[PDB]
């Protein structure tokens, strides 16, 4: 019925329904007119005709050492580089942010409401021909069909580039403080309030947490000190509650920010290092500030690891999944004389794409021993019998899998895949073309176009019928990937606006903030811009272990 | 002890202690340098040298009346004015937010936890020599004893002016939907944690509330009709709570958004109003679209009135109030090509300076009846026997009283005054010099200079001793008028950026939001840009009577 299923309004025009038959098009500064915005305005035919394709860009950025050497090398350069790819891809991010589950029209309750997840794309209308508007069969096919033809590993792919378990645990660990999906009231819901990388899942969401946490002595966090080495404290000793099946011994219950990162030892080991890394820079700023007290100590610290945070997350990790033999750089100035909002609302869309479970390896192998899920889940007792060191040295060395390409899923978490169609559905998400659209992609015209292979595509076809009815999650997994790379094109295209966009966006990067006495002067400043991955490891785990987001060479 | 005790950091630098005794100055982008911040830059001295005092500004803009007349009718020349009054006043504002009243050092817990005011100036740290620091003296003087010397009405002195009782509650009415104190848990701390205009004195604070006065027909909000007029639905009907004393009976307790408005009939006369104004727009948004729900006339119809609300705002209110000749433009699309962060934190400070309790009258006049105070509280009995019609024209017609230039608040209301002092000194506010420094006005030389004055600038130098220690609010209600203005230039160069900011601010004034979709299609967005406080009761008040911010 309502005339808005089709999508009518192309390049982010804004439809609206005029009485039951009609529809009309906002236009206004899409630098498109016509009435389905789709009549370039002849300023935008000249940036269209000089815009090279992504594949294009991709393939610059990742070849020609020699230059980007040379790049690398003068800062005006890099430094103009690097401002050009924060600013193009920021914006592509609606900021303030517009709509989310229940709204497909911009409302105060979807700007208000920090409990919900924004949206990159509107709901599909709730009494639509389709599913997904217009396009695709009546009902979409069986998610359980999609997640054993399409995306279940049948042999373990390792990832071309290298990626390792440093890597995965990383991504898992860094994500999950902003992407904490509130199931208790639905898929549409997150308990991260703050909505970005505020280290709620080291310190905790609300206040009442953290006073369970913090030791109120230096600034410090509690921890315990098992073999002369540093863990976080019980649930015993803090009262802070974490997720724990009950067949787990109270000894070790660690207690933790976020309270599922007992789940896996990969999680605890980060959760433990950064533990470290808090208690560490409160040492450094307390021998810099004698006169400070616990509390003062205590969020300088924070805003510290903040910092490191996103300077490794740009410098190491994004760096490493790019491939590009360009230096990407933390640096906040590269934005002061430009046009940008220091705010972010984290997207769903964002969560759904990042569901990178074929990143998991078959076994885990830590030293000279093999774990299946059954053994690794819920068991810190492994992260102790090993410790830390030796944890970073055997995750160094363990490869991951490939995540676009289909066929990569661990059956072992064959349920949690099936979910991630099944809540894009409850939250009415539009059809994996429409989010390439919407990214300034070309819709994908067939599915061994989007597979670039024949026997996929010969499944997708049978379960979709029409390529403009693949759904968002099993085509991203299921996308040709780049030559030699981890993630296929879409993937790349859509994530780093919204990642980009989210560690930029930060507080600390405004200028307000930006500046060393925000940091307890210039010793807590140098801190932050000389972090990375090796530092972070070097700094809090016995013997300074190399390490990596890739297998060694 | 604090070594950043004495404020020593000069032009916004940031003051950190480095050891016990010693302390670090951090110049960025102050556009100085030097241990305090103090040696401006070549490019910065010069652009000092040449910027005009404010009083120059207020000047031109206050006179050329033929220069101005003509201005307003060239839509180039005016948006470009427009384009800068907005730019500089907002700049002055830390955005995002920084410090609150338990943190004088920036921090996560500042920055993120909504139910703080954020300061405009940190708070004096705790262990100090003197409680502002370090000027004046050990113990600051007798709350009570200020009031009465240099605050409370002698006899009523009128607005030069002009301002009327629709302005005087228009004021109270608008900033109470961000001036929330939370004052069972301290005067840090706030209800709104929307933090702007976001009209949750109309629709609630929370979506619970916002449930109980919503009728769900049409995108409605509930009412009951008294005498053939549209009035807010009752306690007894929404169950959404209100204050009020137990005098009231059940039948003339009004729930609206905000749970004080029950206090004055004024306020209640505004919310009666805007409630109208809401069912109206739901009217005008189904005859466009007959397809929509509920929900969406609801939302749409909350959008394009906060959008009412800053256009009356600027183009009327703040007119109004500004005295310029020049005539200020509500339009976004002034700051597209600007930077500007569209996100605010409301300031303790811009509470404080907001409390412009002098406007009161000493009775309240609607029709041949005047009330005292102790008669006009809680009255909505008064509000149903006269009619908002009634209570429109005689509210249009009433003076009130001069903000500035001290010695004119109602005794009535005297322990309001009083509370505003001792909750600055709880808050630990820094004194008013340094808010003067804070929004780069020359900072006073002496008690007679902030007054113009003989009298009460004796009173201030028994009680204070030293120009550096009076204390920010009772400086602005006692300074030195503008010439036949309501306001010294304090209230004005520090009050107009925080409300500025706030008004631009606003989601809806973005570029994603700012479009006729946003709001139901051109006839919706045309609602928003043709508002005016006479607009807005003459859709609403039956009769249109003529109203206006001044007296005729
Ligand atoms: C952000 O959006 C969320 C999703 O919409 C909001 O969560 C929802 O909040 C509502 C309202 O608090 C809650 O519904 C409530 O329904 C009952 C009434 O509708 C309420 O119980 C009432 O019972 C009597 C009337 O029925 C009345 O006398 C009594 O005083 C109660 O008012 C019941 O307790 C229930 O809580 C939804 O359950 C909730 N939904 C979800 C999925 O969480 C959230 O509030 C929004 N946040 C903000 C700040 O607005
Ligand atoms: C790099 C990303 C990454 C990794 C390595 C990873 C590794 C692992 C892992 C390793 C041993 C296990 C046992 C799981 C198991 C789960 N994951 Co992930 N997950 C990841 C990204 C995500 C994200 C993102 C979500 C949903 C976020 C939310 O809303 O909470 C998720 C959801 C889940 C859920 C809940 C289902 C749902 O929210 O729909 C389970 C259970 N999973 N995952
Ligand atoms: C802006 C103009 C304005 C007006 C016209 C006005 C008119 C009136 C009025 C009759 C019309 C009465 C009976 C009062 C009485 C009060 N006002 Co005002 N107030 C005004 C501005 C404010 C502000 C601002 C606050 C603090 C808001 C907050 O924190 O909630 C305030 C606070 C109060 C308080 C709280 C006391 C405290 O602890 O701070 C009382 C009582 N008052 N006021
Ligand atoms: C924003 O900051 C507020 C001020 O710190 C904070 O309020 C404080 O919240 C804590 C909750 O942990 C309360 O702590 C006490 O609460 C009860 C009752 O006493 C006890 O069971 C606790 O153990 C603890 O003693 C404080 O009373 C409360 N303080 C005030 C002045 O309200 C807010 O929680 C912060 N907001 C957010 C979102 O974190
Ligand atoms: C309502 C009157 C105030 C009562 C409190 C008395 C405090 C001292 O009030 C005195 O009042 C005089 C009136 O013109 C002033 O000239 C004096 O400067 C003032 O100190
Ligand atoms: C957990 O790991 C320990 C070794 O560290 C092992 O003995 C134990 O059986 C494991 N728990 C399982 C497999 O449930
Ligand atoms: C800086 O301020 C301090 C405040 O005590 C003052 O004593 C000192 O002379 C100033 N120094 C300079 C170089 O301005
Ligand atoms: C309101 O009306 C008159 C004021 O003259 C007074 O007699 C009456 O008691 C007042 N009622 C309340 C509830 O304040
Ligand atoms: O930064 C990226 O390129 C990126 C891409 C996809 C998902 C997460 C990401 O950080
Ligand atoms: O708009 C102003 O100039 C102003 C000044 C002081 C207080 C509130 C205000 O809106």
């Amino acid at each position: 019925k309502n005339p808005c299923c089709s999508h009518p309004c192309q390049n982010r025009g804004v439809c609206m329904s005029v009485g039951f038959d009609q529809y009309k098009c906002d236009c206004t500064r899409t630098g498109f007119y016509g009435e389905n915005c789709s009549t370039p305005e002849f300023l935008t035919r000249i940036k269209l005709f000089l815009k090279p394709t992504p594949n294009t860009v991709h393939y610059i950025l990742t070849h020609f050492k020699g230059f980007w050497n040379v790049v690398n090398n003068i800062p005006f350069l890099r430094n103009a580089i690097m401002s050009y790819v924060l600013t193009s891809r920021s914006h592509l991010i609606d900021s303030p942010p517009t709509y989310n589950a229940d709204y497909g029209y911009k409302s105060w309750e979807a700007f208000s409401n920090l409990s919900y997840y924004t949206r990159a794309l509107p709901p599909v209308p709730d009494d639509c021909p389709t599913p997904l508007g217009v396009k695709g069969k009546k009902q979409l096919p069986d998610s359980n069909e999609i997640v054993e033809k399409l995306l279940l590993r049948r042999k373990f792919i390792p990832d071309p580039q290298g990626s390792n378990m440093m890597f995965a645990f990383f991504a898992q660990h860094f994500t999950h403080q902003f992407f904490k999906t509130d199931h208790k009231r639905g898929p549409a819901f997150t308990n991260g309030l703050g909505h970005g990388v505020d280290l709620n899942h080291i310190y905790g969401e609300t206040l009442a947490r953290q006073r369970k946490l913090r030791l109120f002595k230096d600034g410090k966090m509690k921890y315990q000190i098992i073999d002369g080495e540093m863990y976080p404290p019980t649930v015993k000793d803090t009262q802070a509650e974490m997720i724990y099946p009950p067949q787990v011994p109270e000894h070790l219950r660690f207690a933790v920010g976020q309270e599922v990162f007992g789940l896996v030892p990969g999680l605890m080991m980060y959760a433990t290092i950064w533990l470290r890394e808090h208690n560490r820079v409160c040492d450094v700023l307390k021998q810099e500030h004698p006169e400070w007290g616990d509390e003062q100590l205590f969020q300088t610290s924070r805003l510290i690891l903040i910092g490191e945070t996103i300077k490794i997350v740009i410098e190491d990790y994004v760096q490493h999944l790019s491939g590009y033999h360009f230096k990407l750089k933390f640096d906040p100035e590269l934005l002061f004389n430009k046009q940008f909002q220091y705010q972010n609302r984290i997207a769903a869309e964002f969560n759904t794409l990042y569901h990178w479970h074929p990143l998991l390896p078959d076994t885990f192998q830590i030293h000279d021993q093999k774990y299946n899920y059954q053994q690794f889940i819920y068991n810190n007792s492994i992260l102790l019998e090993h410790g830390i060191t030796q944890f970073v040295e055997s995750f160094t060395r363990q490869i991951a899998g490939r995540v676009a390409g289909g066929r990569n899923v661990p059956p072992a978490v064959q349920k949690v895949s099936q979910a991630s169609i099944d809540q894009s559905r409850q939250m009415k998400y539009q059809s994996f073309n429409e989010y390439r659209k919407r990214f300034m992609l070309k819709p994908y015209e067939s599915f061994e176009e989007l597979t670039g292979e024949k026997e996929m595509s010969a499944e997708l076809e049978a379960l979709y019928g029409d390529i403009d009815a693949v759904e968002l999650y099993p085509a991203l997994l299921v996308e040709k990937p780049r030559p030699d790379a981890i993630f296929g094109e879409t993937m790349v295209e859509v994530g780093a606006p919204f990642s980009l966009k989210g560690l930029m966006g930060n507080v600390i990067c405004s200028p307000a903030y930006w500046k060393p006495s925000t940091f307890g002067g210039e010793v807590g400043f140098q801190i932050i811009n000389t972090a990375s991955i090796q530092s972070l490891i070097c700094n809090n785990v016995k013997g300074c272990p190399f390490t990596s987001f890739s297998v060694p060479d």
